[PDB]
RNA sequence: ACGGAGGGGUACCACCAGACGUGGAGUCUGCGGCUCAAUCUGACCCAACGCGCGCACCUCACCAGGCCCGGACGCGCGGAG
């Protein structure tokens, strides 16, 4: 499951993409979780990420596009159907947060 | 319609009887010309010329130079590595 809050989120918005984002996230912000891009281009890109989140609250999960799905980060026409390539993120962070239905 | 044709009428944007003026000097203002990078334009008998309701900026159109897109909306492509 977990593919309609994200979705509410978003109208209100709580996700971030990109490398700079989540750092300036993980870092000085209220990063709650984040589902990773799973060691795509790099994993020293993403254990970066392991690494500070285990020396400073989030897990991990093999679903990119899915990510870029809940993510209003690819071209949705009208008609409330696919277009684009289903944009792949990782920066993954979760703010205002605002699941336990998974736990 | 016109008549250096005829007959009736009429009005100080016609005259008689008079008055006050203008055109003469300096100046305010608008108008053609000359000039300039530009001296933004319209209107030319009555029926254009202190008229288009006060130009240091704006007004502002013209002259010499510089920021901005404030390119709505649909199709293809790319885009958060």
């Amino acid at each position: 499951f977990l593919k309609e809050t994200f979705k509410r989120i978003h109208n209100m918005d709580g996700l971030v993409t990109g490398h700079r984002q989540v750092f300036k996230y993980l870092e000085r912000k209220r990063a709650k979780i984040c589902f990773l891009a799973s060691d795509c281009e790099e994993k020293q890109y993403a254990d970066i990420v392991e690494c500070l989140c285990k020396e400073y609250h989030l897990c991990k999960k093999f679903t990119r596009r899915t990510l870029g799905e809940l993510t209003g980060q690819v071209r949705c026409l009208a008609d409330s159907d696919k277009i684009i390539k289903v944009v792949p993120a990782s920066a993954c962070v979760i703010h205002n947060f605002v699941d336990v239905d998974s736990f």
